[PDB]
């Protein structure tokens, strides 16, 4: 196809068609589309940001390309170094709240790694891990398990939805909610195509499997892995693995993730917390439970509006256009038998042990006035505890999608600072956020999710994507909240295309020593900057900062 | 001082003198010794390899230098860049059986980081962490916790001995024996002097502590960290920390290590395994128990000669020159009250739960006939268990040095493959190791240390460092094992100065794509090639491969 709306920097129309006619010859026309529509979560777009805060077409691909397999990725990489052509690798492109499939640089080719690169490559019961291609969704992998009666043996650990890419999520360093919720920390042995085109495997993945007749003549891509490949991440040497999470250093083609054995008993729970103010003592209490492992998973602390928004949109509680007052929030709490904060978690293992831990956790929380404890059976059909009772055991679900529709054209954008596991710090941070949402006309919505020693605080910004005045207010909200949080010792863990540069500029200790170091490595491996220029605000040297930053 | 024993490559004598005059001028003449002696473990040699498998003076320093503070590191680096003078950064130098403090490239300035950079910088109780400089040992920190009453609230994690660097050990990805035994994974927020001289902190170390009056005009090195610095490793962006473990990518000046809160309950134990081949069902029993937090820490499976060696030299069990037969080990077993294999563990937490786990564990090893269960109290006062009763509760000893004296002028060399947590694989690794050991005329000595999904097989080669015939036999044994294990799908996790090249040549999947990518990164951040040339087989372009490899 001949004429995209946007060409990549320094590229000509003739060169673009050669590239595209070229690419078609490899992957066949059915896997190539030139752009000359927001889509849904169940069928994501691949051209731009579906939950746009900037114009609908601010981050826009010149085309999408689905490689059939690894060779194609190498084949594509080579043409991009030929023509000097931004690539933007995705697995599924469900990164809503963070850009979705959109490419940081417009005119980039969107590499839809998920469409054909699809296979649950392994599920090893004794080693209690799996191996996975870009397109294996949580749900997918969930299904794979049931078709082979393995659900009786190995559990998944899932994010708040079913559709993300197991490995896509994992290199974004995302988070689920069983003991295996640190997703990045559960990988071992990844395969990568480099900016140069050469195929790499990490850690023990570098120790090749010994030779035998059955595997002779196999192109690298298709070779099996040695025994320890997905068991021990470290390998030998400089441990480069992290170089591929939240960076633009390779295109990940496969990853191994550790899976949890059926623990032999499971029980989830909802402790409700009556006052807004109860955040402080609640978090304080959490600290030792977490740190001494009364708290087994990533439990979460939910603001009333999140749960509520899962239950019905805003027009369903008040035809107010402005934020909900501190009093209506009490009404809605009491309406749904919920607290002003709500604590969700679970218990793993045999009856005898669950009991002791749950009693400890029951005891500790009883210090908070008005606390109430609920198992899943104690709640209405539609409850969040019921939904989460499946999440904390690795069942994929989609009920939590609705909180997006809090507003007539709901789109979410995540502002994601980290917080000490201390009440004082949590209150200070929340206060900063709440003040600011308020100035912007927005309901404050958020979870804190509980790290061992930190807390991911996900301010869930929902806005109406057809409202210009609001979008702008969202853009003023985010930018403001970044600076505020930095002026108080708080960086964010993960962001959106439009915020990557500012956020990085927040991590500027010693005159931006971290970024500089990062640029050096980036130019070294990517001589012609063709891989995802601009991710995490890391720019190859041919991308002028003045021209390309926000 | 004027005329050294070995000069670094390509450097004139004149140059060495203007160089070391400059370093004497910066650090004072008492922080510079020029070489023109083996010592022991407690006054560790800084010049060479105390457990030499090669000639004593093979791996040798030209000078040792002891920087007083961070800025001397910056000046020594600027100068080494100026002169093209390789540096060997050490922390304490107790890396015995991996080279000790010897430089890989003879002629280097050994950089004694630990002599003066020494402070326990912080101990944070609610965050449950510490920051540490290179010169803090395991003992050092332990005395810091005792003289501040902190043993009550926080526990350490120690290897077999107490002299090792907390930070040194950690960047080696070394292993200890509580739930916090994966030393490197417990790190967060590290300081590094880059090869070009610039100071860098990683993770949320890159988030600057917000300006306040008391910290104004402080040299960057002396500055506080922001609050999440040492609670969440990831920060934002590509996750670069692992580029500074088992790499030559920089000199580490500060590291945060997580500390485990007092659990509220403790108890070690020993399970004795009568037959040599009982290793097989043991590992098989440990598998599901490790993966399921009945086994919370890192327990060890010890060979009978490992404990025998702690209680008396070889000359005291046999007057034989050849290795011990099967029967004479059964003899030394029934003697000491031990098995052929011995499993050392510990339960952590409040009694109710300890109780239950321990019944599961006892009950699981009972499928092995002749099994026997001991608490520390049930054993001889000089027992290994009473030594490990301390190691698995954060208390250092020095008792385990005794096994190095299994032969006359004792020296150890570690062969450290990784195995599956399966008895089949473990037997197979054992039988492959046992075969070659006999050929070399050496007794087999070892432990498997039980990672979650992996086992570190530490083959404890002891040899007479004053026996030319046998040291050669050991070199042969080493080089053959590496190869044998590789042909069997096993790689080593860490090794000695003389075997770095071979082991890395072992990880040659897809024509050494791992090394090549590593080399690219090295030449990028270290143009002149001065930080630790040759570490892990990663050579800068100025070091010919033909000239330097082994
Ligand atoms: C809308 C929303 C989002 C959400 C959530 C709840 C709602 C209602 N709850 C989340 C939570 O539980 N935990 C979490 O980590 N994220 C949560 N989100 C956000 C989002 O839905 C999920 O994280 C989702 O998993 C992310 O989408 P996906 O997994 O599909 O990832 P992607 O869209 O394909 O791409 C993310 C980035 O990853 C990098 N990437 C992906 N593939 C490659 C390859 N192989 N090579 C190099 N880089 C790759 C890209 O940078 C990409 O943009
Ligand atoms: C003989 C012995 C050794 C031993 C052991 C039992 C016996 C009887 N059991 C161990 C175990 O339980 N677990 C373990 O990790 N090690 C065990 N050892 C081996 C060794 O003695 C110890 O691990 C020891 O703690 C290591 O020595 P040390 O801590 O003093 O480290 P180092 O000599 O200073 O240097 C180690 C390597 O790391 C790099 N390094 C060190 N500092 C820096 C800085 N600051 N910057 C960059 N790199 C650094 C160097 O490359 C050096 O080679
Ligand atoms: C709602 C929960 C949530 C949303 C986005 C994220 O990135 C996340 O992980 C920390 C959690
Ligand atoms: C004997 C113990 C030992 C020695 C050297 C090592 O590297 C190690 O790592 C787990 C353990």
């Amino acid at each position: 196809e001949f004429r995209p709306l946007t060409l990549p920097p320094k590229l000509s129309l003739s060169d673009f068609n050669e590239f595209i006619q070229d690419i078609i010859r490899i992957v066949g026309s059915e896997n190539v589309e030139v752009i000359s529509v927001d889509g849904s979560y169940m069928k994501p777009t691949h051209t731009h940001d579906p939950h746009h805060v900037m114009d609908q077409d601010y981050f826009l691909a010149s085309a999408i390309v689905a490689p059939r397999n690894v060779a194609d990725v190498q084949s594509i990489v080579g043409l991009a170094n030929k023509f000097s052509f931004p690539l933007w690798p995705i697995s599924i492109g469900r990164n809503s709240g963070y850009g979705g499939a959109a490419p940081r640089v417009s005119g980039s080719v969107v590499l839809d790694m998920g469409k054909n690169m699809n296979r649950v490559l392994e599920v090893n019961v004794e080693g209690a891990y799996c191996v996975v291609e870009p397109g294996v969704t949580y749900h997918d992998l969930h299904n794979y398990l049931e078709a082979n009666n393995l659900r009786d043996k190995l559990w998944l650990d899932v994010p708040d939805l079913g559709g993300g890419s197991v490995l896509g999520n994992a290199v974004e360093r995302g988070v689920g909610y069983t003991p295996y919720g640190d997703h990045w920390m559960m990988h071992s042995g990844m395969e990568v195509v480099l900016a140069n085109g050469e195929l790499l495997r990490t850690g023990m993945g570098a120790l090749p499997d010994p030779k035998r007749p059955e595997t002779m003549g196999l192109k690298p891509e298709d070779q099996p892995w040695s025994k320890i490949a997905h068991l021990f991440p470290y390998g030998f040497g400089p441990y480069i693995d992290g170089l591929f999470s939240q960076s633009n250093m390779g295109i990940v083609t496969k990853i191994g993730i550790w899976l949890m054995p059926n623990p032999r008993g499971y029980q989830s729970y909802l402790i409700t917390l009556p006052k807004d103010g109860d955040l402080k003592q609640a978090v304080d209490i959490i600290r030792p439970l977490r740190l001494g492992m009364a708290l087994q998973n990533v439990p979460t602390i939910r603001h009333i509006l999140l749960d509520a928004a899962v239950l019905g949109d805003k027009r369903s509680y008040s035809s107010r256009t402005e934020p909900l007052s501190d009093e209506e929030l009490d009404k809605i709490a009491k309406q749904l038998n919920l607290g002003r904060w709500n604590f969700y978690g679970a218990l793993y293992g045999p009856e005898p042990i669950r009991r002791v831990l749950w009693e400890t956790i029951k005891d500790a929380f009883s210090a908070i006035p008005g606390v109430k404890f609920y198992f899943p059976e104690d709640t209405p059909e539609n409850s969040v505890l019921r939904v989460r009772d499946k999440t904390m055991q690795g069942i994929p679900t989609y009920d939590e999608l609705k909180w997006i529709d809090w507003l007539p054209n709901g789109a979410h954008l995540f502002f994601s600072p980290i917080a000490k596991v201390s009440g004082e710090d949590a209150m200070m941070q929340y206060a900063v956020t709440k003040k600011r949402c308020q100035e912007a006309g927005l309901d404050y919505i958020g979870t804190f999710t509980v790290g061992m020693r930190e807390m991911h605080h996900i301010v869930c910004i929902v806005f109406n994507k057809k409202d210009l005045i609001q979008k702008r207010k969202v853009q003023w909200l985010m930018r403001t909240l970044i600076d505020d949080c930095a002026a108080n010792g708080w960086g964010e863990y993960r962001t959106h295309l439009a915020f990557m540069d500012q956020i990085m500029e927040t991590y500027n200790w010693n005159n931006s020593s971290f970024l500089r170091f990062n640029e050096v490595l980036k130019n070294a491996v990517d001589p012609n900057g063709i891989i995802a220029p601009g991710k995490s605000g890391v720019w190859p040297s041919q991308y002028s900062h003045v021209t390309w930053k926000l």
